[PDB]
């Protein structure tokens, strides 16, 4: 008979897959029953049938997550690369961790800067910065955001920079919050799925499975919009091409043609969003310039992008929408040059597509009928990333999709955790709960509050920003404990205080010029992620001290290493001092992590880390505790605020996750009182909602969106009821979602002013005549059917943004600018504008630009569904799956140049080149553009220097170091190359 | 003699087990007015008992060990937050779940460890 069943004895924990944001359970399966004498060792790994997204389900990633937990490129000693060495030397933990101290104090006595020019206290170090893991757990986020902004750090970043920096800059100002809106399983009740800026079935395959089940079973229709014919285009019932960069031409002609069509949601759209508010008479926009732009500064006064006030102080409002002001009237305006010729001239889309797809999405201006929308990078990453996103976001807005079943915008997060990152404020200005450092001109506390704290733009609104002390006295609380008093202003000095956003591509800058000493990359590999490889290696070589913290060895920490032309370095000439430190991966500690629908999910270890790895909060505590000492006998410059951070845990050398999630939870500091004279929490006790959060002292919590997640009824994240009462796919009682686990935000417009569902076989939330209930929590108070008050919450006037008043950089609407290289050379809407006009860059970027007549292909860089990042190429499964470094080209480009399927090829652009097979196919194919024939060359992102799949080249040597004109997020997904055969 | 058990013949573990624990006779107050025990309710420590007749428990250092949240002897919970090895989750030590006795000893006269 068959083998015995391997894992009848074998014990069995429960986990999430650590790759992409899905979420995905784990069912991992360890040698040793758990005794004592035993070291467990995962021999196999599986999907849990009960979660609710995945269902068991796993793609190539986490089923191959084995060869990745033992891969041979696991870390195990602390190493150290002397100056000029080609060679690691293994060191022990105290070791690293007073030598890492010591360079660590030297130089923040050197240029720590206590005061500005203008005599504030700002209390902040720039010469030494981090990268932190969007990988790793939440109470690891924590834990580096209290070390670094302790030590004063400003250059703090993680993933997001590079990635969703873009959709919260343009979700926040058009609908209140920058996160996904539904939810994996909800896609299921779509009526049409738009895969457009994004590949579901190559970047979120487990999640996709819903996209396939609204199409299978709900009759949908999926269509995906893309330069290429991708997988997720395989199994779509409309394919519709585009060139990369263009995408606000093709949504902003959706706009004209639903205006034309009267295919909107009228009555949604008149009371839901901004379109009966007047704007100011100065407000205009000519040949690709909106009012207010300063030709010199490259920026805009945005004073005239602003609604007219009444004498109330209020925006102004014309119900009817016949006034010329009106936002509405003025939208309709400008989308009128985005006809479907202009369309078929810059995007390239044969106008037979485009109108497939206008009136498909038309046909869900239905109230009972919604899209949803599923992207990501293919819409951030560009210079006008953000404005890609507000232009979708207004289509939602127009056909009332927006807090419906079915519906919102899935804005489809990257890795495991770069939502909790997001959440808990790794972002160089932020803080924890979408909180902001102060800046250096906010002198006090009450100056810092003002700024913070928005007025309502409307009467009777929720307008819950407003709360914003009481989360803000309460981080304190949680930072400082009994140092935060009234009297010093609840330790408000002791906070870096910013003249700036120090953005990675501007802290490479000043890299570039000798101002940074040191940098620590905490899950994150920036010689294979930054764009410009060769000038990221070049950066990195002026650098005194490196520290690397990761599981694997990365291409970051042998950057001094010579691997032939994948990277040509003279380690004689480098003096950079590299320390490589061992950490555990998702499998060896327990913590949680937020996936894209905004569910925190708890994780249990299954074996201890190989060799001598520590977990994160360890090392960092190591560290920490070393740096702090040297402090505490020395003295130095910035001791207070570094002192007075608490590290109350019970073992200091190792914090758990349960202390640091209890703290992100918060705490009740005195026994709390409702205004009935009510209890509503002893002292001591863990809070069960933000609504409990107080501004004076008696409250505390390192980040107030995530109150409720671990209460006195226990972990929330650990919830495994997976029942959905209502059938639409909302489990309620499985993980916890934040805020208030609500899992589908702004669900108060699933139903009309009167309270009734726009489609009654998807009802969210009803009005049961004193309160709102139903099959979700509502994101909403208790106004009545009826009144005024707005469904966006967090917006001062609670409506959904058409017209984005003075939050984005380039403008209150959206407007077609190519990218920074593009294979025209010009616009075709405003020659005179040609790339947006706010972008940044600098000089030496500048230089480093290529033009068409030298790189006449369009460049773009994306996934394959094998391999993440240049992460899973150390594990063997996957590196059997894709194996060898390829780039895409379409048959007519390769006819032109003479390359037969599977030849290799060089592929350049102005800074570097790469060598690769080519994979020719008509899944690409020339597009008729302005006259021209555009070719694409398509690169992914996968191979590199270190690993087990066949070596190759990083694809970031090619791209350009410039970003989006609001997060600075690179433009990895269109620029200009060259190809030849090789 | 009492051999108050539903089966004289048979005494079962439970039975004894709570006997041991002790129980409130009568409802019981504290200085305050407030009910701390309702009569034929567990009792949930031996500073509960009484000198008057309204609390019984074969075994007073062992009261805390089945209460009215249950039987704490079959608590398995080895979770040690302090590294310690302290597992006050593990079974129930008498007295009151102390697991080191004399432990107000493990600091000096001020209360510093
Ligand atoms: N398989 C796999 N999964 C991933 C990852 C991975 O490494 N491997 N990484 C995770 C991360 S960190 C992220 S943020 C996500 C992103 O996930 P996605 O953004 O979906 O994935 P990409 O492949 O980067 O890009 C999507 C698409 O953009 C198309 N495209 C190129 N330029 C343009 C253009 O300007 N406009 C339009 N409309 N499309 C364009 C590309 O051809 C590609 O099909 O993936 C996550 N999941
Ligand atoms: N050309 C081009 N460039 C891109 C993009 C693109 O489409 N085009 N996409 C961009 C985006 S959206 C992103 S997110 C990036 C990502 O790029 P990176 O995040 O730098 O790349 P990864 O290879 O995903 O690196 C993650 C590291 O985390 C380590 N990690 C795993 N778990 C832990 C842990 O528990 N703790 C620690 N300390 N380490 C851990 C892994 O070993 C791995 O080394 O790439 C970006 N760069
Ligand atoms: S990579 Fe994403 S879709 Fe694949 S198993 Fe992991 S979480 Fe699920
Ligand atoms: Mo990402």
């Amino acid at each position: 008979q068959a083998r015995n069943y391997k894992l009848l004895r074998a014990k069995e924990i429960r986990n999430t897959c650590t790759y992409c944001s899905v979420g995905c359970g784990l069912l991992m399966y360890s040698l040793g029953d758990g005794a004592k004498n035993a070291r467990e060792a995962i021999y196999h790994i599986e999907g849990d049938p009960d979660h609710p997204v995945s269902r068991g389900a796993l793609c190539p990633k986490g089923a191959g997550l084995l060869d990745y937990v033992n891969s041979e490129n696991r870390l195990r000693y602390p190493e150290y690369r002397a100056p000029g060495s080609d060679k690691w030397q293994r060191i022990s933990w105290e070791e690293a961790f007073s030598r890492i101290a010591k360079l660590m104090k030297a130089d923040r006595d050197a240029n720590f800067i206590e005061k500005n020019e203008q005599g504030v206290t700002v209390n902040r170090w720039l010469s030494t910065g981090m990268l932190c893991a969007s990988g790793a757990s939440n109470e690891t986020g924590m834990l580096t955001q209290k070390f670094a902004r302790s030590l004063g750090m400003l250059a703090v970043d993680n993933q997001a920079r590079v990635x969703h920096g873009p959709t919260v800059a343009s979700l926040a100002p058009t609908f209140g919050r920058g996160a996904m809106t539904n939810h994996w399983v909800d896609i299921k009740n779509a009526n049409v799925v738009m895969v457009m800026g994004g590949n579901a079935a190559e970047a979120h395959p487990v999640g996709f499975r819903w996209a396939m089940e609204a199409k299978n079973n709900n009759d949908a229709t999926l269509i995906v919009v893309d330069p290429r014919f991708t997988r997720t285009a395989s199994v779509a019932d409309i394919y519709a091409p585009i060139r990369s960069g263009t995408d606000i031409t093709f949504l902003s002609g959706v706009l004209r043609y639903l205006i034309e069509n009267n295919k909107i949601n009228a009555e949604y759209v008149k009371h839901y969003t901004n379109a009966s508010l007047l704007v100011r008479d100065d407000f205009a926009f000519e040949d690709g310039l909106f009012s207010g732009y300063d030709a010199e500064k490259r920026q805009y006064d945005k004073s005239s992008w602003n609604y007219q006030l009444d004498e109330n102080g209020y925006a102004k409002r014309d119900e009817t929408l016949t006034h010329p002001r009106c936002v509405w009237n003025l939208l309709k305006e400008h989308v009128s040059r985005y006809t479907p010729d202009v369309v078929e001239n810059i995007c390239g889309t044969p106008k037979a597509d485009f109108l497939k797809v206008c009136e498909v999405l038309a046909s869900t201006s239905a109230p009972d009928r919604t899209t949803t929308f599923l992207y990501a990078l293919g819409w951030t990453q560009h210079t006008v990333g953000a404005q890609n996103i507000r232009t979708m976001a207004m289509i939602q807005l127009l056909l009332g999709n927006m807090g419906m079943a079915g519906g919102g915008v899935n804005a489809l997060r990257g890795h495991s955790n770069i939502q909790g990152l997001t959440d808990l404020g790794l972002l160089s200005t932020s803080l924890p709960g979408y909180l902001t450092l102060p800046s250096e001109k906010q002198v006090d506390l009450q100056s810092y509050l003002e700024a913070n704290t928005p007025k309502a733009t409307l009467a009777d609104q929720v307008n819950y920003w407003s709360n914003y002390p009481k989360f803000f006295v309460s981080l304190m609380k949680s930072f400082y404990g009994d140092a935060a008093q009234k009297e010093n202003n609840w330790g408000y000095d002791w906070l870096p205080k910013w003249d700036q956003t120090y953005d990675v591509i501007k802290y490479f800058n000043m890299m570039d010029e000798g101002k940074v000493t040191g940098y620590f990359c905490q899950g994150f590999n920036p010689v294979a992620s930054f764009p410009d490889k060769n000038k990221v290696v070049s950066c990195l070589s002026k650098l005194k001290y490196m520290v690397v913290i990761d599981p694997l060895v990365t291409e970051t920490s042998t950057f001094w290493q010579n691997h032939g032309e994948s990277n040509d370095v003279d380690p004689a000439s480098i003096q950079t001092e590299v320390f490589r430190l061992p950490s555990t991966c998702f499998a060896e500690e327990d913590g949680s992590i937020a996936n894209s629908g905004r569910w925190l999910q708890w994780h249990w270890k299954g074996q201890d880390a190989p060799g001598e790895a520590r977990n994160d909060g360890e090392i960092l505590a190591g560290i920490y505790h070393h740096l702090r000492e040297l402090y505490q006998s020395e003295g130095g410059k910035g001791v207070e605020p570094l002192m007075k951070m608490s590290w109350n845990y019970k073992q200091p050398h190792e914090p758990q996750s349960d202390e640091v999630a209890k703290e992100n939870n918060g705490y009740a500091l005195e026994d709390l009182y409702d205004a009935n004279g009510v209890l509503i929490a002893k002292k001591g006790q863990l809070l069960s909602s933000f609504a409990h959060l107080r501004d004076d002292g008696t409250t505390a919590s390192s980040c107030w969106i995530y109150t409720g997640s671990w209460t006195e009824q226990g972990n929330q994240m650990a919830n495994r009821d997976n029942s959905d009462p209502s059938g639409l796919g909302n489990t309620l009682g499985w993980a916890w979602a934040w805020p208030l686990n609500r899992r589908v935000l702004y669900n108060r417009a699933s139903a009309d002013i009167n309270g009734k569902p726009w489609d009654p076989k998807r009802m969210l939330i009803q009005w049961n005549g004193s309160k709102w209930t139903g099959n979700d929590i509502p994101d909403f108070g208790n106004a009545a059917p009826g009144t005024p008050t707005g469904p966006f919450i967090m917006q001062p006037e609670g409506m959904g943004r058409l017209f984005a008043i003075n939050k984005m950089a380039e403008g209150p609407f959206p407007e077609h600018y190519e990218p920074i290289e593009t294979p025209l050379g010009t616009n075709p809407l405003h020659p005179n504008v040609v790339s947006n006009p706010v972008v940044r860059l600098y000089e030496q970027d500048a230089l480093r630009m290529g033009k068409k007549e030298q790189f006449p292909y369009v460049g773009t860089t994306y996934r394959l569904t094998e391999h993440f990042h240049t992460w899973t190429k150390h594990a063997l499964l996957n590196a059997i799956a894709q194996p060898e470094q390829f780039v895409e080209i379409s048959e007519t480009l390769a006819a032109a140049k003479g390359i037969n399927n599977g030849d290799r090829v060089t592929v350049s652009s102005k800074r570097g080149f790469i060598r690769a097979v080519a994979v020719v196919t008509r899944r690409l194919k020339p597009l008729n553009v302005n006259g021209q024939q555009v070719e694409t060359v398509g690169i992914p992102i996968h191979w590199g220097f270190e690993g087990v799949a066949r070596k190759g080249y990083i694809a970031n040597t090619l791209t350009p170091n410039v970003g989006d004109a609001n997060s600075q997020t690179p433009e990895y997904k269109a620029f200009l190359v060259n190809i030849e055969k090789a």
